């Protein structure tokens, strides 16, 4: 996987372009997916000028005459099983092309090599043509671009029109020609040997390498694209040809004329994100838009409101963000028009691009910097592509452009700042019209009518008012699914969330706030082709979120202009009142919007004793989709004004079904009723009111956020979410595209309910809300998993070893009415019962239980060693967690009790991560997401870290940790494949396991973590405890194990990759029932997970986030730790029990081991309650069957899988004398980029022999020659030292511990040292101790989540330091934005030289100085002067030597937690 | 190659007709192409009357309670890849 692009800088074409081109696509094979065949695979395509000299030589020698003007060629991919349609589709072109004048000179048959296509490849490979087309008509170049698109698009939607199967046009025009294949990226040249003449001569050439997410191919899905070359994925494809379509209706310009009527279809089906994202960009291309304008248009920069940008880029970006609303997610996009080439990242800046200037005139860019050959002499400057930023060449000019210059060109077409001064931000409007009441009886009445607790209202209403900060959960759920439940439930409870595990990253909140906005626009839709400053003439608010007095406000503006549609239906009516009211309001406001208004309000004040309020979310879906299918969206806006919504997940449902402006009118009541008696204290209604918008627009921002969006307009009407207990057809008419796997109530179910709730409210005199029994147990209803003589008696059969008190407690269990999917399915066997004794023995289903991981930091270090040493005992495996382990135990005891882990965890926050400690285990574990919360990570309390957990992380003491979300080093599945690299490397024993998450969409993951080496998938369900987190993510986040588990199972034995891998479920599992049932579902594995916990001393008293938990598992404290009354005993007689029970379970279905019933489904069968009325859960979707074929189901193969080696082999080869004297030594090599992971393996050796401190720095060293690959000198033990004489590819110096790493420029380059990017991104993440000496710039996120290493760089990218916590930066010169963001502890210094330090630091919880105490000035001083003693660089020493004048520019960057806890004092 | 049926003349349904069905269809192997794979066929075919029994069977043990009227049955070829 990769792109990249070459170009002439002067113009003129030429050989060389095209030969560094395959050069180049030569060398990307170490990062693609590689094949035990060899012969198959993802697929690559170049993309290059057309050779006008061969095509007239053909036209010659067939025997015509070559014209003087340019020829058209077009290559066609046509049917190959059958010769008929080949026919069809022949005709259809050429009827197509003769019906405007040009003149056909012939077809031509494209010679190839089949030899070298794979096996699964040469089955649906179609056959490739070519036509070329002469431009007798004697028109300019334009008009003969624009007939040919109009020709392509008429002849696709002609075949289209004949259901004629795989016909794709790869491209037609006369200025570029694309070759594009599924083969391999090394037999390019030879697929298609045209390309080995000397006369495909061009001016530039692109290419991609693409990456598989499962195993079949398909041709017309090869990149590149007819106009661009995408790199990553998108987030935002829904909301986006949602938004298409309404485009659609209103978009007209006169290039085109009669012929734009046939091009309505814009965005066709069948194609990936990166097809409709090339296909709108031509079509805004062909308008006459250039191509960075439209670049800028589609993916915007983030506007902050920072001086960085001038005056004329802000109004340009507010234009940008005007016209269109943006295509967020992980972007390297290298596009081409016939004149420009453009180069330029996405809004984040996730996927890195690095490019190189030679002093030939030519311009060479792409993914990695060692891709094409080139001397050193000849280079004259590199550099990278940062967030947002581009870099274009003009071909007919022939000149390049870098960001500011083009910036700055872009910047002087228009006045815009004569265009959006034209608007208007509803804030001053408001200021001047506010300036210029419901009792308690109907309050109580219309809350109840709702059916909202009182005391869970109030637990997590008051938090917001009181703080501004949402609840906090501290365990997993249990409660019943919403379907599944007896009481009411508002619609609300039935939508989960959506969220990116591994294709995507998430994005972080609380640290990246500038690059996220919320404004929502009223009155900017209309015609995208048009360029004028009538477009911009709008309302704009800051949050899509309105109160009462703001919205009276908007209204009396709009005044008559709007329009009002009641939401109530009257309870009177027949068993049809739901739906005939949706048709009538349907048709209310079709009517209303033809009429000429342009604002839809809906509201549901009418609710009294004779009519029911229709559930907000079913209205405005209905009253959205219709106005999407009957061409009027573009027109109007539609606003909501709800007396439900209290919580954040609410609002989120409600905008991303597509509303614009939700109104909350009750809860703001509420607030002032409980305001006037007298609870919040001193604080006025103002500042409550400012904290409840505070904290609604940050849970906002969370929910976007969790699956890697930055903006709103792009989220709404987006629509992502799954509804779990839904008809398909509701969800499929009155909603738009979502998924819904298992059917669930329709109309009449929410008929019923909430007509009973209603009779319920209205017929009685109320007095006062139930007290509630959603998130704590109660006695009133809504029945748990978890109840006080469950535990009891679960405790007491562990604690007196009685297996009759067991099976009693079993019963207890499994006796309650049906609450999870798997009550439903009852299992059935055929055969004959088995005697007890003749099934498998009880040690080998012991040791097929784990204990799931539980950080350190939640649960006290006693219950931690019980579990270690119970499961150490019985002999099955247990795990870590991700607070690492102390080393104390990492040796046997006296007793005989391994303190030790059998499983470590690599979490996204690497607070334990060590060489010491990723030896020290049997199979490592990577942590995706975890079953609570999706996209947040462990959340700790800043009271929890005792100075036992600050010695563990090396954290500062009494400081709140939260996790980074995203996992800094996997922004694709690519990045995931390289760290599973390293984790092999490291560890030459261990396997390597991800943990995932269950949802929808989940098939294709497993299928590229079954193709990434990975061996043991860990499938997390939604019911899975936590240790500190929000209760939004635990209550709406998730779903089952057993659908994502049985997804995942089918999916991946389709695939014909079931029999290579493990599958392992954990999530609510109490009984052997449920394991059995895991079982049969596919599993092979099991964790156990919170039982053990509460038979330990939980008592789920639901404290652990306060430090206070009674019995004290959780709990950091002396007192309450002295409590503990945990036995190791318990719990291997709790196992003992379950694996009994299972032997019980077994025996009497008629089987002899668990390995003759994975993955059978002939067993089960489902059973509902036909009394329920419920439509009925159809589960076939679940039960269905893939043929087995001829490897066994749950057949996996001896041993890990295999990994290709490094050059770390060849050094231990060489360095034989080392590990048996221990003998300094010296060794020199060349590194070319397939190389990866230099020294870890080397690293391992070392810590197996020596440890980590055992060696004097410097024992053994190693030099290289040329650019080293991904992740150099990861994990470099204290002893190793690596010199590199060129450039470092990216991730250098990751999970650093002791070593040493230098980078230097050749002696030979003629390059400035401090103007060149050197090093890529993320540069020592998660470092723990060493050294790091560079000569050159840095990348993005350089230096993030640091503790004790100590770095000098000359220079820096956006984001660095980002969450620092130890350790020493020294950076010479220009700094990123948002610099030292959630830095906690350490210290840097900055080199400054124009005072523009404060306008990009980020002075949250750091400030900024200067140097006064001799000490660090010394420290400095001493720094500086070791690297250039290392380095030989020459502007250090410039600076070392005007020392007295220059030290004064330094900044000193210091946290405000070593204020006081510093030794030396930083402030006079 | 070839087609054929089966027919009661007086009209009351049983098991023989099907039978006898099967049984005409498992001897017309020696006019259709042989194949040396022994697997491959040209495809065949079968069509009888809905055997609402067996139907009412499955919704009951299901959990639903038979209809008194006839039921309706419909075979459909979905995707699989
Ligand atoms: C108190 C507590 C702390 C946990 N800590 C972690 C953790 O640090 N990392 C992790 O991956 N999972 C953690 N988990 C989740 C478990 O590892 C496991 O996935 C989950 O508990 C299984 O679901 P269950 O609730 O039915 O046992 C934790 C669970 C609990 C209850
Ligand atoms: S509810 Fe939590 S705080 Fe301890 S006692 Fe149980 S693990």
């Amino acid at each position: 996987c990769g792109v990249g692009f070459i170009a002439a800088i002067d113009g003129k074409p030429r050989r060389s372009v095209v030969e560094k081109g395959i050069e180049a696509l030569k060398a990307v094979w170490h990062r693609g997916a590689v094949d035990a065949d060899g012969k198959t695979g993802d697929g690559a395509g170049i993309h290059v000028a057309v050779p006008q000299k061969f095509f007239k030589d053909h036209v010659k020698v067939i025997g015509h005459r070559a014209p003087d003007n340019k020829l058209a060629v077009g290559q066609v991919f046509l049917p190959r099983i059958s010769l008929d349609a080949q026919e069809a589709c022949r005709c259809i072109v050429e009827t197509e092309i003769l019906a405007f004048g040009y003149y056909i000179y012939g077809w031509r048959q494209v010679p190839i090599n089949v030899d070298i296509i794979g096996e699964k490849a040469n089955a649906t490979r179609p056959e490739i043509e070519q036509i070329i087309v002469g431009n007798n008509k004697g028109v300019s170049d334009e008009q003969f671009e624009l007939d040919l698109y109009i020709i392509r698009r008429r002849i696709e939607k002609a075949v289209k029109g004949e259901q004629i199967n795989d016909f794709y046009i790869c491209s037609l025009s006369a200025r570029s020609i694309i070759y594009k294949g599924m083969f391999l990226a090394e037999q390019l040249t030879t697929f298609y040997p045209d390309l080995l003449d000397e006369r495909f001569e061009s001016d530039f050439a692109i290419y991609h390498q693409r990456y598989s997410t499962n195993t079949f191919p398909t041709w017309p899905l090869a990149q590149p694209f007819r106009m661009l070359a995408h790199n990553g994925e998108i987030n935002t494809v829904k909301g986006n040809v949602n938004w298409m379509k309404a485009h659609e209706t209103r978009m007209e310009h006169p290039a085109f004329g009669t012929h734009m009527q046939d091009l309505k279809p814009v965005i066709g089906v069948g194609l990936s994100d990166s097809g409709s994202l090339d296909t709108v960009f031509e079509v805004m291309v062909r308008a006459g838009r250039t191509a960075p304008m439209v670049k800028m248009m589609l993916v915007p920069q983030a506007l902050t409101s920072s001086q960085t940008t001038p005056d004329n880029h802000k109004a340009l970006i507010q234009y940008c963000n005007s016209v269109m609303e943006p295509w967020d997610g992980p972007a390297a996009l290298a596009m081409t028009d016939g004149r420009w080439v453009v180069g330029g990242m996405d809004r984040n800046g996730l996927r890195p691009m690095r490019y190189t200037i030679t002093t030939d005139g030519l311009i060479i860019g792409g993914s990695e910097t060692g891709m094409v050959k080139i001397d050193e002499t000849q280079v004259i400057e590199k550099g990278r592509l940062g967030p947002g930023e581009m870099i274009a060449v003009d071909l007919q000019s022939g000149k390049l452009y870098r960001d500011r210059e083009l910036k700055d060109h872009l910047a002087t077409l228009k006045p815009w700042d004569k265009w959006v001064q034209n608007t208007t931000h509803l804030d001053e409007l408001v200021k001047t019209a506010s300036l210029k009441d419901m009792d308690k009886a109907e309050l109580r009445r219309r809350q109840q009518a709702f059916g909202l607790t009182m005391e869970d209202m109030e637990l997590i209403l008051h938090p917001m008012v009181e703080d501004g900060k949402e609840a906090i959960g501290s365990m997993g759920d249990d409660s019943p699914i919403a379907v599944l439940s007896d009481k009411y439930r508002g619609l609300h409870h039935f939508f989960r969330q959506n969220f990116s595990q591994v294709t995507n990253p998430p994005i972080d909140s609380l640290r990246e706030r500038r690059v996220m906005s919320l404004k929502t626009r009223l009155g900017n839709l209309g015609n995208i082709l048009d360029e004028d400053e009538t477009q911009t003439r709008l309302l704009q608010l800051e949050s899509p979120v309105l109160t009462t007095a703001e919205f009276r406000a908007m209204r009396d503006y709009m005044g008559d202009t709007a329009a009002e549609i009641d939401a109530t239906f009257p309870v009177d009516g027949g068993p049809e009142a739901l739906r005939d009211a949706l048709r009538r309001i349907r048709q209310e406001t079709e009517d209303a919007v033809r009429g000429g208004a342009t604002h839809v309000i809906l509201t549901d004040e009418a609710m009294g004793p004779a009519r029911a309020a229709i559930p907000a979310i079913l209205a405005t879906g209905a009253v959205h989709t219709h106005l999407i299918r009957s061409n009027l969206r573009t027109f109007t806006s539609l606003n909501v004004r709800t007396a439900e919504g209290l919580d954040t997940h609410y609002f989120a449902v409600l905008i991303g079904v597509g509303a614009t402006t939700v109104n909350a009118y009750l809860a703001q009541e509420a607030i002032a009723e409980r305001h006037r008696r007298g609870l919040f204290g001193s604080m006025p209604l103002e500042k409550g009111m400012a904290n409840y918008k505070k904290a609604i627009d940050d849970g906002l921002l969370k929910i976007m956020s969790k699956m890697g969006i930055s903006v709103i307009s792009s989220y709404r009407g987006g629509g992502n979410f799954e509804a779990i207990g839904l008809s398909r057809a509701l969800v499929a008419e009155h909603f738009p595209a979502m998924v819904s796997r298992i059917s669930g109530i329709g109309l009449n179910g929410i008929q019923k309910k909430v007509l009973e709730q209603h009779a319920t409210a209205y017929n009685e005199e109320v007095v006062a809300l139930p007290v509630g029994g959603f998130y704590r147990f109660r006695k009133s209803g809504d029945r748990h998993g978890w109840e006080g003589g469950v535990i009891h008696t679960l405790q007491q059969a562990v604690t007196n070893d009685s297996y009759t008190t067991f099976k009693k407690y079993s019963e207890q269990v499994n006796k309650r009415p049906p609450m999870q999917l798997r009550d439903l399915l009852e299992l059935r066997s055929t055969k004959a019962p088995v005697p007890v004794d003749e099934v498998e023995s009880i040690t080998a289903i012991r040791k097929r239980f784990i204990t799931p991981g539980m950080s350190m930091g939640a649960l006290s270090p006693e219950a931690h060693g019980t579990l270690n040493v119970a499961m150490n005992r019985i002999g099955a495996k247990s795990d870590s967690g991700e607070g690492g382990e102390d080393p104390a135990r990492f040796r046997p005891d006296k007793n005989g009790d391994n303190w030790n882990s059998a499983i470590k965890q690599v979490a996204s926050g690497r607070f334990g991560v060590t060489a010491e400690y990723l030896n020290q285990c049997r199979e490592l574990e990577i942590k995706v997401a975890q079953g609570a919360k999706p996209g947040e990570g462990g959340q700790l309390p800043g009271f929890k870290v005792t100075e036992m957990i600050a010695r563990l992380r090396h954290s500062t003491p009494g400081v709140m940790l939260i996790s980074p979300p995203p996992h800094h080093d996997i922004y694709s599945i690519e990045d995931l494949a390289q760290l599973i690299y390293d984790l092999k490397q490291i560890n030459p024993d261990a396997k390597v396991t991800v943990k995932l998450v269950s949802r929808s969409g989940i098939g294709t993951i497993a299928a590229g973590v079954a193709k990434a080496n990975a061996d043991i998938i860990l499938i997390s369900g939604n019911s899975g405890g936590t240790g500190a987190s929000p209760q939004t993510s635990i209550k709406f986040a998730g779903l089952p194990w057993e659908m994502g588990l049985s997804e995942v199972h089918q999916v991946l034995t389709l695939n014909r990759l079931r029999h290579r891998v493990r599958l392992r479920t954990d999530g609510g599992l109490k009984t052997g029932r449920d394991i059995v049932i895991a079982a049969m579902l596919g599993a092979e594995e099991f964790g156990i997970g919170t039982a053990s916990l509460i038979a330990m001393g939980c008592i789920m008293v639901r404290q652990c986030h306060s430090n206070t938990c009674p019995v004290g598992v959780c709990v950091q404290d002396d007192k309450l730790r002295q409590k503990f009354v945990g036995t190791p005993e318990k719990v291997v007689n709790l196992f003992t029990f379950l694996a009994e029970e299972v032997r019980e379970i077994l025996a009497g279905l008629g089987f002899r081991s668990l390995n003759e019933v994975i993955g059978r489904t002939d067993l089960l069968h489902q059973v509902s309650r036909g009394a329920e009325h419920l439509d009925d859960l159809d589960l076939n979707p679940r039960l269905a069957q893939v043929d087995p074929g001829e490897n066994a189901r749950y057949c996996t193969l001896q041993g890990r899988n295999e990994v290709p080696d490094t050059l770390d082999a060849r050094i231990v080869a060489d360095a034989r004398p080392l590990f048996e004297e221990g003998e300094k030594m010296q060794l020199a090599y060349n590194a070319r980029n397939t190389q990866r992971a230099i020294g870890t393996r080397l690293s391992s050796m070392v810590t197996r022999k020596f440890g980590m401190f055992g060696l004097q720095p410097g024992h053994i060293t190693i030099r290289l020659r040329g650019t080293a690959g991904q992740s150099l000198g990861a994990f470099a033990v204290q002893g190793i030292k690596l010199e590199v004489m060129g450039d470092a590819n990216d991730y250098v110096g990751k999970g650093l511990s002791g070593g040493t790493i230098v980078v230097r420029p050749t002696t030979s380059s003629p390059l400035e040292t401090n103007k060149n990017t050197i090093i890529g991104n993320t540069v020592l993440y998660g470092a723990t101790a060493g050294k790091l000496f560079a000569a050159g710039q840095a990348g993005e996120r350089f230096a993030v989540r640091n503790s004790g290493a100590t770095v000098v760089v000359e220079g820096c990218g956006s984001n660095g330091c980002e969450y620092m916590t130890g350790g020493t930066a020294v950076i010479l010169g220009r700094v990123g934005d948002n610099f030292a963001a959630g830095m906690t502890g350490g210290m840097a210094y900055v080199y400054d030289l124009d005072d523009s330090l404060p306008l990009y630091i980020n002075d949250e919880s750091v400030i900024f100085q200067r140097i006064e105490v001799g000490h660090y000035e010394s420290q400095l001083k001493h720094l500086i002067e070791e690297h250039v003693t290392e380095t030989q660089s020459r502007f250090a020493a410039e600076i070392l030597n005007d020392w007295a004048r220059e030290v004064t520019k330094f900044w000193q960057v210091v946290p405000k937690e070593m204020l006081n806890r510093l030794e030396v004092p930083v402030h006079l």
